[PDB]
C-alpha cells in the first residue's frame, strides 16, 4: 500500500540518478580517452626524434613520464 | 508487505548501483584532469619555443589543437 509507494517513488529516484550516473561515466570516458589518445601521439613524435636530442623534447617526455 | 519489500530491495540494488557509479565517475576525473594537466604543461613548453620555430614542436601543437 502505501510503504510500497513510499519505496517504489525511493526507487524510481534512485533510478533516474543511476541514468544520470551512466551518462555522466560515458562523457568523462570519452574526455578521458581524448587526452589520452593525444598524450600517445605526443610521445611516438617525440620517440621519432629522440636522435634530435632536442632538450625542449626531454622536457615534454618528463611531463609524458 | 511484500509488495513493499520487492520495492525496497529494487532501491537498494539502485542503491548500490548508484554507488559504484559514483565512484568510477571520481576515478574518470582524476584520470582526465591528470592528462588533462600533462597537455596544458606541454602547450606551455611549446609556446616558451615558439621562437625556436621547430617542426617537431608545430607537428605537436597539431595534436594539441
Ligand atoms: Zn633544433
Amino acid at each position: 500500500d502505501a510503504l510500497a509507494e513510499e519505496w517504489k517513488r525511493r526507487y524510481e529516484k534512485e533510478k533516474e540518478k543511476n541514468a544520470r550516473l551512466k551518462g555522466k561515466v560515458e562523457d568523462l570516458e570519452k574526455e578521458r580517452d581524448f587526452y589520452f589518445g593525444k598524450l600517445r601521439n605526443i610521445e611516438l613524435i617525440c620517440q621519432e626524434n629522440e636522435g634530435e636530442n632536442d632538450p625542449v623534447l626531454q622536457r615534454i617526455v618528463d611531463i609524458l613520464y
